[PDB]
């Protein structure tokens, strides 16, 4: 019935209001939000002869955490105390005679206060369940693997999850992605989706909502790991170890700064080889990585247009700026593309972040619209030719450009002698029946 | 009522093989003995009536006939009971001629008033062939001729309707063909060695060629070159045909050649080829009118001294076989990455196993021929291909250089040529290993 200090646990008769464990030092040490003391006023206010004492910073790297989470209070609902039962929610407020703890009972709500009303604050959920003593050895105990865009991290992660394992993922939609390279894994419908998930498999790893706190299994993963909330990260490392995919180069996480600090002191290791586009973009993108980046595929076409284009799937930074099926490059991160154009209407809209992920979405072409000159200033993606007929959809048209992007006929391609670049399944089915109706006609 | 297969009269007797013969017709089939006024066989002087001579019939169908040679079964003895036997559904020849055995919830429903009767039974094989039909069916039909690698079952799919109907002759043959259709309407056969999906009962019908016509729209004969002659004249005794095939390849099993109905019919041949190289284009283009155009890489050609094992390892005789290798016959609709042609016997090589063999592979070849069969039929230089090439041989990935050494993964990383294969579980492994090298040293 006891509960230990988040930052020192030892005994921890109090909580902060968002809310985590104290003892009764660090009542002083945790300027994020109040703590209610022995007296009845939060510890700092010059209220009486116990909270006079003055407030110190904290030294824990989660007080510098929450120095990006600012406390939002909830506003005080008020407790009715029957006999023994209230009126209220769940639990885990903060009256004014200490911390109460109202018990889920079907035959009411029972909590051991005298009959009486008391003015009763809500804890947050922010820091439950944080334990910043076990994250301070897990997370020298587990490991952050950098994969690089096209590098098949996601792909390292099934050759070598066994089924009693937990696999930890950001939000609903890497959580589908994650659901279906695996094919027969255990989750739940998060509650709220607007999406549309298969059937839970019931004899496969485990897949989670980060937001869902820790569960117990045994190898835990953190996909796309550069991403994922700070708070809910070390709650995990409150915990078990990680092993941590992700890319720091990529997004930032959409509450905070950068990366969690838990990353940063985790062993790195970083892929070098790549499975998705030409040498020339790995090059290009190099910068952003420590060890030489190796390409398994063909050299990815570059091409710089003038005016827009609408060839494949087109990426653009801003919302206003999507048309005819475009989408947001933000949207498009751990996609992937045949031909990508690049959409740059807008001045001041791509950070290098944001440029990283659109150069490296396509496997055959690029087509880059930049008229305010934005990436050259952070990428050097200079314009590169492949000899190939490519082969894309648009309109639901099967369009054919040529060795020198003009638009030709699929029959015209057969004359000219130079192969079909092409990946997309339908692409290719497309191409396979279009040449089979013109030998038959 | 039953007409006649030769001539749509009606049909009073029966063939010995199952056919519906006329009063004249009785005359006429000269495979297998029929039955007639008396209860003798014509020919046979064995009585007033079957004294004069047998004649030579004029149909097609007879020529056929003269390659399945009949083979008259044991005579049962029929125990007519109740009206019922105990002997299974079917025609039988008793002492009154024609007698019909039905269904039954009876059990067998038998007219001939009781007693025991010798009995024999008719054949399935000319069951259900109307000649006059055919005669005017096949000048109706289509021929594709698909080349090995043309994706002829691509255009197929992209011209059925759900009211279609598609007939193919084996098992493994219906089974590639339910694959590649996806959702489609089947019967999984009984005593199937294989595992068949899940028959999704919204699509065309796929049907195994022996089971007879069945109503439909528009309907298809797969692999037709293949099929057997009998069946096939079942099909055309009912409707029209649009048949993909390859007389180049395979013939039916226990035939000379394919169906003589292509022959009479229109035909056309694909010419675009996705799956090996020019090389092999040209080597085996003498058995094509048409030009065979390759729209991929080369396909390399090595001249082994010593019997190998690299990659799916073919042979022709079935006493051949070791660790893993098919025969050659086996493999007609397959595909693999890498074929060892394996030709240690003497004159065991027709063309029709060679052009399979020769096209099966989509990037290597290893010609193992110490009897050099092969020359005789093919011109198939040696070609090279600037590639590290990638296969399993016993769960275990190696990886052959442009000079055909076995080198270690970390070697071909190292010589900076790139990879080759198509296999999806060797790329995995591949992909696999290299994340293991980067990631574990
Ligand atoms: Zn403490
Ligand atoms: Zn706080
Ligand atoms: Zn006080
Ligand atoms: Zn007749
Ligand atoms: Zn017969
Ligand atoms: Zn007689």
């Amino acid at each position: 019935k006891s509960r230990m200090c988040g930052y020192c646990g030892a005994p921890a008769p109090y909580a902060t209001a968002c809310g985590l464990d104290v003892c009764v030092y660090h009542t002083h040490f945790h300027q994020h939000c109040p703590v209610i003391i022995w007296c009845g006023h939060p510890a700092g206010s010059g209220s009486c002869s116990e909270c006079e004492p003055p407030l110190g910073k904290g030294t824990s790297p989660l007080d510098e955490v929450l120095e990006q989470v600012p406390y939002k209070p909830p506003r005080t609902v008020i407790m009715h105390v029957e006999q023994g039962l209230t009126p209220l929610d769940p639990g885990r407020y903060q009256t004014r005679r200490g911390l109460v703890s109202v018990r889920r009972g079907i035959r009411g709500n029972e909590v051991d206060l005298p009959d009486g009303d008391y003015a009763s604050t809500a804890l947050l959920p922010t820091c439950k369940e944080i334990n910043m003593v076990a994250v301070a050895s897990n997370v020298l105990r587990s490991r952050f693997i950098i994969g690089p865009p096209g590098a098949g991290k996601t792909h390292w992660l099934l050759q070598q999850v066994q089924d009693g394992d937990v696999i930890y993922t950001p939000t609903h939609q890497t959580m589908l992605d994650m659901i279906r390279a695996l094919g027969t894994c255990r989750f739940n419908v998060p509650a709220g989706t607007t999406l549309q998930f298969p059937a839970p498999s019931r004899t496969g790893p485990w897949v989670r909502i980060l937001a869902g706190g820790w569960c117990p299994g045994k190898n835990s993963f953190l996909d796309e790991a550069a991403y994922c909330n700070h708070l809910d990260v070390l709650r995990l490392l409150s915990k078990t170890t990680l092993t941590c995919l992700g890319d720091f180069k990529q997004l930032h996480p959409v509450g905070f700064d950068s990366h969690c600090y838990v990353f940063d002191i985790m062993p790195q290791t970083q892929l070098k080889t790549i499975w998705r586009f030409g040498q020339n973009i790995c090059d290009a993108i190099q910068p952003d990585y420590r060890d030489k980046l190796m390409s398994m595929v063909n050299t990815t076409r570059v091409t710089h247009v003038e005016k827009p284009v609408r060839y494949g799937q087109v990426l653009t930074p801003y919302h206003r700026d999507r048309e005819d099926g475009a989408i947001t490059i933000d949207s498009s991160q751990g996609a992937t593309f045949d031909v990508v154009t690049l959409h740059l209407p807008t001045k001041d809209s791509l950070n290098r972040q944001r440029a990283l992920v659109a150069i490296t979405r396509a496997r055959h072409a690029i087509f880059v619209y930049d008229p305010h000159r934005q990436l050259q200033s952070m990428f050097d993606l200079p314009a590169k030719g492949t000899p190939v007929n490519l082969a894309v959809h648009r309109d639901e048209q099967l369009i054919v450009l040529d060795r020198n992007n003009r638009e030709i006929t699929v029959a015209q391609a057969l004359g000219n002698g130079d192969k079909f670049r092409a990946t997309d399944k339908r692409v290719v089915d497309s191409l396979r029946a279009i040449c089979a109706d013109l030998e038959l006609e």
